[PDB]
């Protein structure tokens, strides 16, 4: 270890997995006595206290009378470098080849100083090359101009190598929850309040509620779930598929059984009031929600899409199915609802598995371990 | 006929056909004397000549320090109620469900007259609705509180009823071309200006180079045409898709024989060296480039997609294949680069059929009768 | 009293105090047992605990290639009417003029309900308007077919009456904070770890940083105290003349006392190592920076702009100086950082005043009562 | 002269003097043999006929799901690079410091080609300052990295080294109109049309409608020349103004005399029926509405902002009043329209001055001068 750092770090603090991540990275490492210093645009984020050595940089982008479009790219591009220069920086860790590696990349070049980049790939970098190729070229430079580039799970580095066509060695770091944050527990003050009885079991699925998310298979299998158990499904968040969900429980004649809860602050107070979690996308490259709520003691079911198959050993740690298979989904749901032998078993292989393979306190020390790789090459 | 009529309408000047269609009506009616009014956003439009009955208004959409995203769904609205009051207009002919639509809807309420709107489907509804189902709620009010709603295609009215579930009624009103714009002539000065030799056939497809429009499909094809006849593929326009597809005349060895020309201003001084137009896209719902090749006398090649088939009548005007058949495309190129009657025929059912079915003075008779009956409800 | 009330209010959840303020009036109200709908676009919140009758509604808002700009008003429109429809909401409270009460008043049209709509002015429409004049008719639309408006201070309904040239009554209610998440009490534990010694005398300034807001001016207020008394500026927050002032601090020599400490999520704990709270703006509806640090027990400096006069009574909670006094205000401030009789005085006048002006309760009882009118009319 | 040169022009082609002066030098450029590549958003152009050596490159800007804001800078930045390692580009033309000469410093970056970059000042960078100074690092790094820096008066080169404070090097090179576009010709077919009496005199405003323009003077000014000559005030364009100075003609009782003709494709024509043309503005970095007039042999009316008092020569040319001074502009105006003999020399003199300082082969020759000058650095 060589020792102290100033880093700065960008991401969009309030869009899903990728924005929680970064933010509680950067707060672990500030715990250490890092200098941390963030740079986003005007939105929000959650820090639990001030520390004199973490602060949050925060660039106003607004359109004039004179660009055609809010220039976010070199507004914070500049913040950042004029953060490198304030303060000397020794390395930036970039959120996504786009836009931010870019951005980091250009800072470097406005603030004068050698400083090295680590980027960080979420997926969202594949994601935009499905809908549009426009920006395949800024997504390559963005990760060969970068000095050091890692991803969520080893799937993601995979699809990275196979769509970008690269020769760039990715590092696959896995995502972690803060153990603090998610205590191993289960409640049911909660579980009055939003009307759920005690002898009831819930199944929690909590996204952005995009079409990737598959949430028409999580309900379709809630149905064939609640055909044998008196259950209710909570659904957590908010999004572009509510309301054809929302429908579709009419449709599976489910509707009373259905919560839609809207956005939360707090999830862990939801997960551990819940038996299972589901997490059945078409793409996910690690799926913080089911982290988050395994640490919490909830056992899972997930898709085999990504790096869902990663999070979950299929069998030990809880179950894995195909896109789609709302019929195997329905059967390990309902085996794990009927059966405590086979939950506490997966429960136990969980919480010892998440602890191995994803605990805050390991997954920093990779990252801060190749941020001294790059500042001695 | 009840008369003269003060008519406001709104469509993004710059995108696509629908820009195109809802110029050239604007012009046209104001030739006949009604006094239109423009109401648009700081986008360019092509305006042959002035006349005092014609008006554009363009409204200024600019971000301050206070709004997140630039307000142009109610700056656009502000505007056009502005020109309702000012000039107290008797309609409002809208482009796109959304935003223009609700726009229209609005500027309504604004303005405290109760004036009439059309909405004219262009497609675009569709395809948003592919992307995410937020605004589904949004396009069924925008069309359902519309006086009157067209579409360019019967195809696209059947889509229409069968994704946003109304029973409103959509009249279908096919697109047209200024047939002074598009003369039927042949010219081969600008053919050796841009390198192609007096004996060679000229195959050619204008678009926007999104994925939906297929051009690997018709490079394919393309490739298959070169092999049996000396020829070269012009490509207008730019997109997403313009450097996978120059990979792919690289992969298909015929890079040296496709033309990527870039975005024209002029396109018909184009068509009239062509010889064969190209659009094999998934998903049309008219197709404008078709129309305005075949009024210059290039026969066309399409897909079944949408209203292609509505355009091309299969074996009389022109050929139709399924999407992503460059087999059979080929096939029909290919003779009709050899075969001078089948050519001849086609092209001349092809200027008779555009001119009874497509012709502007026809076309906009129909819209100028539903603007009446919108008027005497 | 007519009772229960189902609520859908609508901010940006993360901009300055408009944004504090609607959030923790719903908080208010679900805690009293109303049913709060929040309805914002995908931007996060600070909300302490889940209750059941209180639900955030998200909505992204995304550009296809369809739109010219992401549809953000129509996109929130088609969000609170859909929210109309299934919860039965009875009213919708929206802050701002533009956009939100336009984006109520087309979700009460696209809802088919006749919703009752509460218009909140916080002072960013006069802002727009002396920049570009483009939404003036807007904002008089909004205002006026609002069912009831009212502003955060009586000056704010004056210049409003003003600007906008409207007869339509405007309620002056002030603004509040919430008494249990700024306990009057004074901490020295955290003045340590940010190098300050306990006998060192500590200003403060929170805001965006914009150019209204005179940092400079609170800058230069600040050397002229630092010639006589051993102190601290501390600035909380971050934007566009953080440079400038950062500068402006080493050509005035007082660079190493004056703590740029970035954005903080926890502000109470900086007030309450704080001695005095200075806002010296040239424009300011309400100031809620003030009122935070007042009910902390920090003494307020402010200018004489907008509402600041109506918040701090100047001579017996506070002092109120004209825009650009640093003169004045450094006399002031030195009288205070040197006169614990005055200081007592003046701080036991204040947490009298802002309990019986400003109370949580108070307020809240002010806003329910003319949502009931609302609905009774 | 070193030769034939591969040139990318970046601009916004559609906003004010800025996208026409790029998009005409860019067509001189061309038209002279050198291969031009025009690299812009999805934003159309006016481009009289099709050259081989004259490519429109168009880039799409859409936000998906994963971007806060539409990525313009990174999206246009990649366009240019994949356009300068397509074609071997030797030099980009980037109009404005930002976005575009920071969006061509990134896209060198991203092509790995050490391409000479020229910027062009036209004053916006001082405006969006006068806003907001968030960018104004960017501004700095932009001019002082960029290889040759540009500006369109002498005015805005030291006003730059005013607000900017760096030592690079400004070169002035002016504007110019393309003369074939502009005769010296009057026409009155297009009076009548627009209801002008022949004997009536006009005075003709061409302007964006912005607040800097002071519409307001022109309009008092016209007031005053209406009360001693029957008159007519022709005002071209649209924005943000357009209301509060159509109430300003009800005030001042002059509405009928008061054509408000919104915007116009073909300006010449109107030109070529105006007596006087007028450009009162506060803030004018050149204003090439005078220029086109001047060259159409309308004698001009400025104030003294900016460059405007380069562009007439106050006396010989036209006059030049004070910002604000409706009593000395209207004095100018009526000498003028009595004064054949004033109006004849003033106008024989200001056709002989254009010609010598604003030719367009002398200034495509100063730039391309400047290119060859990088090139060999
Ligand atoms: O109402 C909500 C919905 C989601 N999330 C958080 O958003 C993140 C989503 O991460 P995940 O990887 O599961 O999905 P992504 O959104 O990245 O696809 C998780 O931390 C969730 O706890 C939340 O805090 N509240
Ligand atoms: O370089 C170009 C490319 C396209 N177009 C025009 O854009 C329109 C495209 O219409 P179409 O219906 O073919 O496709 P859309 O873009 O609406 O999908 C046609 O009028 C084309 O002539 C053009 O003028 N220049
Ligand atoms: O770092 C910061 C800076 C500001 N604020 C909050 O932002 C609001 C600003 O409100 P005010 O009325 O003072 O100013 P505005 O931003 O509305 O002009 C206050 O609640 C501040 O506590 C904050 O929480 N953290
Ligand atoms: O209806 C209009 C209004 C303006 N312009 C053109 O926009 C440009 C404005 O340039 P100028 O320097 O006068 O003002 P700017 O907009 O750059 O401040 C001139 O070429 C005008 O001819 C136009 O073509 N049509
Ligand atoms: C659909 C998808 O791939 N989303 C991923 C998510 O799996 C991951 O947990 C998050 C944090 O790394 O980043 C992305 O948002
Ligand atoms: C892909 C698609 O459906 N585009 C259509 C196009 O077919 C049509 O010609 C144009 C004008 O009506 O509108 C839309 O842009
Ligand atoms: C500069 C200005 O007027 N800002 C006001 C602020 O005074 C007020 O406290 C806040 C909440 O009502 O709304 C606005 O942001
Ligand atoms: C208000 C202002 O400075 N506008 C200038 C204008 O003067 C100039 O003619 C144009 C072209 O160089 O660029 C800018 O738009």
């Amino acid at each position: 270890f060589q020792g102290h750092m100033k880093i700065g770090i960008t991401c969009y603090p309030s869009m899903g997995g990728s924005g929680i991540i970064a933010t509680e990275l950067g707060i672990k490492l500030a715990e250490r006595g890092h200098e941390v210093h963030f740079i986003t645009s005007n939105i929000p984020f959650r820090i639990r206290k001030p520390l004199p050595n973490m602060i949050f940089h925060q660039v106003e982008v607004n359109q004039y009378a004179v660009f055609q479009y809010p220039p976010y790219d070199i507004t914070l591009s500049t913040k950042i470098a004029e953060v490198i220069k304030e303060y000397d920086l020794d390395l930036l860790h970039m959120h996504y080849a786009v836009p931010h590696a870019i951005c980091g990349i250009l800072a470097r070049e406005m603030s004068g100083k050698d400083i090295k980049i680590m980027t960080t790939l979420h997926g969202t970098d594949i994601t935009v090359l499905g809908y549009d190729h426009s920006l395949q070229g800024a997504i390559k430079f963005g990760i060969e101009k970068s000095d050091i580039v890692t991803s969520v799970s080893k799937s993601l580095a995979q699809e990275t190598h196979e769509i970008i066509e690269t020769n760039k060695e990715i590092i696959p770091i896995y995502n972690f929850v803060r153990e603090n944050e998610f205590p191993t527990k289960h409640n049911t003050a909660l579980k009055s309040q939003f009307g759920i009885a005690p002898d009831e079991k819930v199944l929690i699925h909590v996204s952005n509620f995009r079409q990737v998310k598959r949430i028409d298979t999580i309900i379709e299998t809630f149905a064939k779930v609640r055909e044998k158990i008196p259950s209710k499904l909570i659904l957590l968040g908010d999004g572009p598929e509510l309301v054809p969900m929302r429908q579709l429980t009419k449709e599976l004649n489910v509707e009373e059984d259905v919560l839609f809860l809207g956005k939360q602050d707090c999830v862990s107070e939801f997960y551990q009031l819940s038996d299972l979690v589901l997490l059945l996308s078409e793409k996910e490259s690690f799926g913080l929600t089911l982290l988050e709520a395994m640490k919490t003691g909830v056992v899972p079911i997930g898709s085999n899409a990504g790096g869902i198959k990663e999070v979950i050993k299929h069998g030990e740690t809880g179950f894995v199915v195909d896109v789609g298979d709302c019929d195997s989904a329905s059967d390990y749901a309902i085996r794990l609802l009927e059966d405590k032998v086979l939950y506490n078993k997966l429960q136990k292989n969980m919480l010892a598995d998440i602890a191995e393979r994803f605990g805050s306190e390991l997954i920093t020390d990779q990252y801060e371990y190749y941020y001294q790789k790059m500042l001695n090459e």
